[PDB]
């Protein structure tokens, strides 16, 4: 499982302002080689990130690194 974590660096990574921004980098992930499931975002207590696990791997960690960013934007992200 593919540990995907987003962070914000402002509000919560709940809110609603944010939400686009998850679901356009969990669609993506989505996308990668070998990966069949990703799990909706968990948030952490504290609400600074959003963990999103992928079910499937060192092509797949190399690829997200690669082309997630674009889609992240300002927000920043780190592939486990």
């Amino acid at each position: 499982p593919v540990q995907v974590l987003v962070r914000f660096d402002a509000g919560g990574a709940s809110a609603p302002e944010h939400s686009q921004t998850i679901a356009a980098i969990r669609h993506r992930i989505a996308q990668a080689p070998n990966v069949v499931s990703v799990a909706p975002p968990r948030f952490a207590d504290d609400n600074g990130s959003a963990l999103l696990s992928a079910v499937l791997a060192r092509d797949t960690i190399t690829w997200m690194r690669t082309q997630l960013p674009r889609v992240a934007g300002a927000a920043q992200v780190d592939v486990g």
